[PDB]
């Protein structure tokens, strides 16, 4: 298919003095955009969570649950810090199968309400991005909800490629 863009780097801000630590615990996930995120009238999307919990050796592992089929579907990663504090890579890249770049940076959090954190992807030499907006809890004020969309229009998104998923009960809880 056709894709808009990922951004420059230059273009996607690192939250200043990062603290891991203070970053740990789970996150929902309240808005969403990226260049394979269309908002969908059908089947709407579902709200999922995210938990990062902080390893001996300072990498996470990080899990997330999506309710999906009647089920908690649960899926693992780890994210290994990079050159700056904050930003993060894929751990065990190689058994991901068509996986070949991975990349995570926090943007911008005050650690017990909300955060934005920014991704990319290559995944058969297709070039993904995304943003998450996290809270602590399934709702944000409207002012970081609008934050959310100035940010993800800079990045070059248009407003049907940002979501915000439908809070539920389910698995994430
Ligand atoms: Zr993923």
């Amino acid at each position: 298919s056709d894709l808009i863009p990922a951004p420059p780097l230059s273009k996607v801000p690192l939250q200043q003095n990062f603290q891991d630590n203070q970053f740990q615990g789970k996150w929902y996930v309240v808005g969403l955009a990226g260049n394979a995120i269309l908002r969908e009238d059908k089947d709407p999307q579902k709200m999922y969570a995210t938990i990062y919990e902080l390893k001996e050796d300072k990498s996470y592992n990080v899990t997330s649950v999506l309710f999906r089929k009647k089920k908690c579907d649960y899926w693992i990663r780890t994210f290994v810090p990079g050159s700056q504090p904050g930003e993060f890579t894929l751990g065990n890249i190689k058994s991901y199968p068509g996986l070949t770049s991975y990349l995570v940076r926090v943007v911008s959090t005050n650690y017990n309400q909300h955060a934005m954190v920014f991704f990319k992807k290559v995944s058969q030499n297709r070039e993904y991005f995304k943003i998450t907006l996290y809270g602590r809890t399934k709702e944000l004020t409207s002012e970081l909800k609008e934050n959310f969309i100035r940010f993800s229009k800079s990045l070059g998104l248009p407003e049907n490629h940002i979501v915000f998923p439908v809070p539920i009960d389910q698995c994430i809880d």
